[PDB]
């Protein structure tokens, strides 16, 4: 490609030399297959491990057990910290009313540079019922998932949104050499069942009809808005443009899973940016 | 204290929601302390799999230094992973052989110049050097955690040294004082490797007349002999600590990291297509 020009010159003898090596390229790859699927059992085997902590976290969000001492020992800012982390704590008064850690998803995923991009402004309240984030990898179906868990709310009846990526960790047979990890086949969204005119994934536009029965009205048509619930309407695999708008939905589930989710609280206070 | 971005928010926080978030940094670090269990097994895992590439790489090794010869199965392997058919015959009829020419002239210099972030370390008083580059190789290690190159040279009139190795000291465990900030495996100290240089060839070294800060010739031109830019400083890393003395070592020891990283995790296991020029970057596709 880019040394193209030397590769023309190079005598015979040498470019099947060049040949054997993309033969061999091929069996490392294969090899580095093997790994990324055992770096994937991997996190599997951990999420057990990462249970407790999370499950904890659940419990902390929604007021369902309250922190111990220890835990009140643990700085708020890990920043600076003294008496001048003192006067903090004192900036504002215990409200009874005020249970659990209200905001807490809207405000981890809206600090992250990537996600708060896809958060438009219609969709804020409604990331105020999410009680939590959840994800999960899988093998059979090889590929993972995430879980966006929701409260009773009057924008849909569902109490759990599911993202599911279905991922390919073999090199693709017409792209061998391409393989740099593993890479999207699919990704299947979720249908929300919205209340009435809360939709926020629709949008209504007035146009002036010049023809017609209603000829010098107004029709008001249904089309699709900016919003984060068109997560759960992901593009289909099978304008080939969806091949950059599959990948830029698949960034977001990674960037939900490899960083949101472990690390909540800092993108909540702010702390990573 | 503007390291938090949601700092506004957390002020006003009433405290008993705060008391909460300092339970949240609570189960943060734990959630990290595992987080330093995986990247272990990770490296565990990345050492179990050297057995299964060195053969690979040993094959590799073997082809370019024109030791054996191609199988009938990968003469027929394409050399160009792009467009091929007839406009592929073309381009094997191009040049004729030349047995003088043996092995694959020039392989490790032409992957490594043609990276992205290497090429800008080699300069031009490089090349002829790296043309005695043999082979380059990476293997990880647990007793001083972290991983190392080896670079192969043959016999030049340039120094005797036959392997020039870069050896890295990485860390495993959370920070004591900033465990939040842990987000993997963190370089500690980078090891170089002394070069026994011939008479007037030395590369790293440069003569040139520079200002003299004190002494009897202050404020005159002496000649000084101090560091030039070339790739051989990779062997002189900078030291850890045994906004200049701290701020600039830590930046650039985390430089030379990264140099290293893409030789072991990019270059390494692509070098064919560095060569080829299929890829020039850590954006791999």
């Amino acid at each position: 490609s880019t040394n193209f020009d030397m590769i023309q010159a190079l005598p015979l003898n040498v470019k099947q030399r060049v040949c054997a090596l993309k033969n061999l390229q091929m069996k490392t790859i294969q090899i580095e297959s093997d790994f990324y699927k055992r770096v994937h059992e991997l996190e599997i085997e951990f999420e057990g491990k990462f249970k407790s902590t999370f499950d904890q976290r659940k419990a902390i969000v929604a007021g369902e057990v309250e922190p111990t001492k220890e835990q009140i020992d643990t700085p708020i800012l890990e920043g600076l910290e003294g008496d001048q982390l003192a006067e903090l704590y004192k900036a504002a008064e215990a409200d009874p009313s005020a249970k659990g850690i209200k905001d807490f998803w809207l405000t981890a995923l809206r600090t992250h540079d990537l996600v708060a991009e896809a958060i438009e402004e219609h969709d804020v309240p409604i990331l105020s019922y999410l009680t939590d984030v959840t994800t999960a990898a899988s093998k059979d179906p090889a590929g993972f998932k995430i879980e966006f868990h929701f409260a009773t709310n009057p924008y849909f009846k569902n109490q759990v949104l599911t993202k599911t990526y279905l991922l390919g960790f073999d090199p693709d047979a017409e792209a061998p050499l391409q393989f740099d990890g593993p890479h999207v086949i699919r990704a299947v969204g979720d249908t929300i069942e919205w209340e009435d005119g809360k939709n926020v994934t629709k949008k209504a536009v007035k146009k002036k009809q010049k023809k017609g029965a209603n000829a010098g009205k107004f029709l008001t048509k249904t089309v699709k808005a900016d919003s984060f619930f068109n997560f759960f309407e992901p593009p289909k695999s099978k304008d080939e443009q969806a091949e950059e708008f599959l990948e830029l939905d698949y960034e977001m589930g990674q960037a939900i899973r490899d960083t949101i989710i472990p690390r909540a609280v800092l993108f909540y206070t702010g702390e990573l940016q």
